[PDB]
Parts: C-alpha cells; structure tokens; sequence
C-alpha cells in the first residue's frame, strides 16, 4: 500500500534524447529511427522572438547548420523539414536504442511523465496532467525545450508532449509530436491568454477511491447525490462537469471498494462545500486531480513494463 | 520555472533489475558486476514468517535453488552468502549494463528515488525521503521487495535503499545494500514500533526558498527570529531542531534569494502558528519536507546526468 505521484520508468526515453544546436541556440531533440524531432524555435535569435517568420528563417538554413549530438556521438543530418511547430531532421543512422513507440495527441485531463532534459542529458522525471486549458504545470528551466512527455504500455512508448515554452504566468505550453500546440498557443514571445482552468473532477474521484483503498476513509459520509445535483456544485467550484462516460471509467474502482460512484460524489460535494477541516487525504491537504482512474488502478494493481 | 517532486532518471537502474525465485517466493534482485543482491526473506515460507531462522533456512539451499532471470536470460549462480538481511548470489556473468555505482548508507532526512518493480520489471519511479524515524512512505505492493532507492551524481549511481517490508501501519522499511536495516526493524512478521516521527525542518526551509525563487512569496513577512526561539516553536510542532550545520547548508539558497535563514525561519514560525489560511505554496496546502537543500539547488539550476 501507499500512494505516490509515480512516473513511468524513463530508460526507454533516455536513450532517445539528443542535443540540437542551430546557430547559438541549444535545446533537446528526440531521436527515433532515423529522424530527430525538436522545437522549430531552435532556428531563432533574440531579434526574431516577438514574431518569427519561421519559413524565412528556415530557408536560410542547410542540413549542415543543424548540429545534432547523441552523447558524444555526432549525427550526420541529411535532410530537414518543418511540420507545424516541430523540425524533423533526417539523420543517416537509425537510433539503435529506438523503443517501440507511437505518437499520440492526448485529451485534457490525461496524465503523462516528463523527462526534463538540458543539453540532451536527462535531469529528472515527474508526472503531470494536461490541464483542461491545455497548459501543464511543469518544472522547466531555460534549455529544457524539446523535453518530452510520454506514457508506456507494456513495451510501447506513446509520446504525447514536446516542451516549447513558458508563458508569462509561469505555466508551460507545448505540442504533440506532429508539432501542433495543445491549446491556443503560438511559438512567439508574446503574452498569451490561457483558458479558464478547472479541476479534473473524474481524477479527484479516482484519487478519493485510491484513498479508500489505502484506508483514508474519514471523508466518507451517509449521503448520496445525483449526477445533475453534483454538477450544479461542480460548476460552482470550477470543477469539470461529470458525465456518464466518467462514471463508466470509474466502474472498476467502485466495484473494488463497493462505494457507488454517486455516493463518492456526495463525499466530494461535502468536501467542496465544507473544506477538509485541517485534515489530510493521502498526505495532501487539497483535492488532488493529477491521477486518472487508469493511474489509480495501475498503481493499485502493480502493472509493469 | 516551476517546482516538481522530481525523481532521478531511472534508466541506469532499470538495467540492473532481475527476478529472483527461491521455492515459491519471487521478488526483485539487483545485478551489479557479477553479484545479485536481494532480500534474504526470499528463502522463507509462510510457516517461517513470524520468526525465521535464516541461518537454518539458508543451509537447506544450494546455488541451483536460486533462480535468477534477467528479462528472458537465465543467470548461473556459482556462490551464495548472506550479509546481514541481504543475500549475495555470485553469478558467472558480469552485468554488461552495470553503471558506475557506490553503496551508501544515507542519513535520515535525505531523499532518494525509488524504482518500484514487480517480477524484475520496473513499474514506476518516485522521489521520497528517509523519515527521521527511518521509515519511508512509499508505494509498494506485494512483490515489490528488492526494489531499490538511489541517487545519481554525474555518471555514478549511489544505491542507498532496498525494500524489505510493509509494517502493519502501512509504512515501509528496508536496508542499505549491505543488508543493515534503517531503523530498529527486523525481517519478521511481527508488529514493530517505528517511534516518533518528526518533520524535516531544514527541508521545509529549503522548499520555502524554492517557493520564493518561483514567485510564491505571500508567506514572507516583516519578522525575524533567533535559532533558540525558532527551536522552541519547532519542538512544539514536532519539527526537528535546526542546527547551525543546517543553516550552513541553506547558505547557497540564502545567497541566491537575499533572504537570511533566520528571516525564513520567522516565516515558517508564522505558518506553523497560523496555518496557510486556505492558500497554497508551490501547489501544496501543507508544508513540504521531502526536498533537501541540495534537491532545490539542483532542480533550480538544471543539473543533468
Ligand atoms: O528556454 C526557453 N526558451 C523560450 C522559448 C520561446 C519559444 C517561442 C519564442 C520565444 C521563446 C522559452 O519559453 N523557454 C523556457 C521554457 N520553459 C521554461 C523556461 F524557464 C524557459
Ligand atoms: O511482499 C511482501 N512480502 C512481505 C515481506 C515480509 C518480510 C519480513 C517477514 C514478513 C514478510 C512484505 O512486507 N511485503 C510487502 C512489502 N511492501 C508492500 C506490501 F504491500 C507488501
């Protein structure tokens, strides 16, 4: 037992990280088969940053201007192309460490692990959620651009995120691995509004189930509610509306604990209306929304890769 | 910017995990050079668990009884020896994936990453602290025994923890890699007192510095304190006493922020006496004590491996 914010083991991803330098800018790239993926703003300079014309900037570049280094190994670049906000550098060697992999565009509210890297070297790994407003609350310093987020199922790495930028509010924005930003963001140095954010209701409920499984049970009450009544409360507290699809994905946790989903909603309603009264749940003094139902089941069942 | 509970990248450790089977018990082992390390309780059965005579149990075993498997490849066991609470199985092949490594016995209050494994396969990675009472608050299910904790400095993995057991209270106990338990614990199925835990004061201060660096500064106040006055408050709230050695190791964070260590102690004093008033710090509604001053500097400066 116990319940931790757990990341995926990062070894399969560590073997794909490279350094990419173009001009004076160095950031990280992802080396899969014979292609290196990285943020296209590696080709900018400080004068460019307010509104780069990336097509014009890339036209001034040739293959030999992109310096790609995998540990101490220098890679030979034999082609380059821009796809949305990512650059695809074709290299003459396939990465011998390429895992089985897929590219996925995740939905808001899903979670993934981030391997934070600088100069192509891994620094740390942590778990985080794609917020409903398509930002992430990461830990990224200058030089972390090109760090990737991912999930692992059996032997297959699903890459879902590449880091591009920090907004002036201090939250983080990036793309899928086809270079499409999550959310409204663009890769330029402008103030950019992120949506109203909300709390991921189905994840809070999953975590409350995780709490019960671990014996944190003080918040269970004598009440139930309806989906309609619960969602009136969710709206008041800026929680995402709960749908029957969410109730369905919580099915396995309801079965394990024997607590019906709408009964757990009534416990959550009471926590929202009354607070925690200085108590804690799974070591947290607020309602945690960065565990999906799948995460809770995995961590509670011991799934390996 | 941003501050996350970050684990070390786990790849160097993933390549050392094997499965060890003795009789009907399977758990994890650590394969370094030509030695496999695992918890000695792999040799027990359920009749044994209340107070195993490990010497007598091991005498009934020979090399060929220890089944050691690395993914698909079987290893050949050519010697065995019990050191404290760990078994050392000599194998005829040096692990080709052996990183540069050291065995370290850590101090309470220090942190490390855990690679949770089942059947020799990695499941997840998370960061945690050795509590002042020599337990850890992990996430471990049946079969996780032999999972290890570690730190990395440049290219060198310092192994500091091997997981052995879950106490009846749901916290976790284990050994250094010489098989010596942290704390008073023994490897038998008995209720065992862990004794009073305290909050790691120097770590809370480090995290308050992390907060200021990231722009959470609402808790800074107009007050200062003395080491003696602060420690009266520390004692009242079950915080470890702060020593000048602790103040010394906070020096770099004090210099970076311009906030004297005793001024930050007066902010913590006010938080302990008045609580957080429904506010958060770095996403948390309580005072976090699982980041060491070294952890904060590393994460805020982007140290890689
Ligand atoms: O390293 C960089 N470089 C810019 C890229 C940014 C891309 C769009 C044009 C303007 C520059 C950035 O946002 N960061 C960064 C990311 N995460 C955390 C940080 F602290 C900084
Ligand atoms: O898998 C086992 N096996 C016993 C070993 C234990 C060793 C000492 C004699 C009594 C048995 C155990 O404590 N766990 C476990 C660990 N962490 C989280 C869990 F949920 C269970």
């Amino acid at each position: 037992s116990g319940f931790r914010k757990m990341a995926f083991p990062s070894g399969k991803v560590e073997g794909c990280m490279v350094q990419v330098t173009c001009g004076t800018t160095t950031l990280n790239g992802l080396w899969l088969d014979d292609v290196v993926y990285c943020p296209r703003h590696v080709i900018c300079t400080s004068e460019d940053m307010l509104n780069p014309n990336y097509e014009d900037l890339l036209i001034r570049k040739s293959n030999h201007n992109f310096l790609v280094q995998a540990g101490n190994v220098q890679l030979r670049v034999i082609g380059h192309s821009m796809q949305n906000c990512v650059l695809k550098l074709k290299v003459d060697t396939a990465n011998p460490k390429t895992p089985k992999y897929k590219f996925v565009r995740i939905q808001p509210g899903q979670t993934f692990s981030v391997l934070a890297c600088y100069n192509g070297s891994p620094s740390g790994v942590y778990q985080c959620a794609m917020r409903p407003n398509f930002t992430i609350k990461g830990s990224f310093l200058n030089g972390s651009c090109g760090s990737v987020g991912f999930n692992i199922d059996y032997d297959c790495v699903s890459f879902c995120y590449m880091h591009h930028m920090e907004l002036p509010t201090g939250v983080h924005a990036g793309t899928d691995l086809e270079g499409n930003f999550y959310g409204p963001f663009v890769d330029r140095q402008t103030a950019q509004a992120a949506g109203t954010d909300t709390t991921i209701t189905v994840n809070v409920l999953a975590w409350l189930y995780a709490a019960v499984i671990n014996g944190d049970r003080w918040f269970l009450n004598r009440f139930t509610t309806t989906l309609n009544d619960f969602n009136l409360v969710a709206m008041k507290y800026n929680y995402e509306p709960l749908t029957q699809d969410h109730v369905d994905i919580l099915g396995p946790l309801s079965a394990q604990t024997g607590i019906a989903v709408l009964d757990m909603c009534a416990s959550l309603k009471e926590l929202l209306q009354n607070g925690m009264n200085g108590r804690t749940i799974l070591g947290s003094a607020l309602l945690e929304d960065e565990f999906t139902p799948f995460d809770v089941v995995r961590q509670c069942s011991g799934v390996t890769f």
